[PDB]
């Protein structure tokens, strides 16, 4: 019914949850599982590097957002639209979107608000898919993501 949304949510939710808890989800992927698995391998390799390369800026933005509760987490959609959607789209910026999401997910675990991680992943997915579908489709979706970051 909306295959790109469903697959995006699975990849994003899995990465954020795994980043927060330190444990891999053992459940099978849904449809397009082969691609989703490679997308997840790519985020672990690339997204983890991004959180370190931008550590000071990431810690700074986190502090500025001052996330304490569910209402603070709900406020993030507006900021993501402002910063991510209102700019050039490329894979790098999409990785920063998702990687900073993981950064926030880990924060939510530290403040014992782990229940907000899946809603956060839904919000990120809404921003990504619902504001950049045209670009994502043209760039071959998650297959394109995997191809873009491929290690020979
Ligand atoms: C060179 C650039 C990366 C480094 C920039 C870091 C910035 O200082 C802040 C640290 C977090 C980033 C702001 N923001 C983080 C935002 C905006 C802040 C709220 C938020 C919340 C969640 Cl859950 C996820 C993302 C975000 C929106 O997503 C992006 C996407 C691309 C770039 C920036 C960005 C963004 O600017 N990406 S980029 O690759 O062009």
């Amino acid at each position: 019914e909306d295959e790109l949304y469903r697959q995006s949510l699975e990849i994003i939710s899995r990465y954020l949850r795994e980043q927060a808890t330190g444990a891999k989800d053992t459940k099978p992927m849904g449809r397009s599982g082969a691609t989703s698995r490679k997308a997840l391998e790519t985020l672990r390799r690339v997204g983890d590097g991004v959180q370190r390369n931008h550590e000071t800026a990431f810690q700074g933005m986190l502090r500025k957002l001052d996330i304490k509760n569910e209402d603070d987490v709900k406020s993030l959609s507006r900021v993501m639209i402002h910063v991510f959607s209102d700019g050039v789209t490329n894979w790098g910026r999409i990785v920063t979107l998702i990687s900073f999401g993981a950064f926030v997910a880990k924060h939510l675990k530290t403040i014992n608000q782990e229940s907000c991680i899946e809603p956060l992943a839904e919000s990120i997915t809404d921003v990504l898919v619902r504001t950049k579908r045209d670009w994502l489709v043209k760039q071959r979706g998650w297959d394109g993501f995997v191809e873009f970051f491929h290690v020979e």
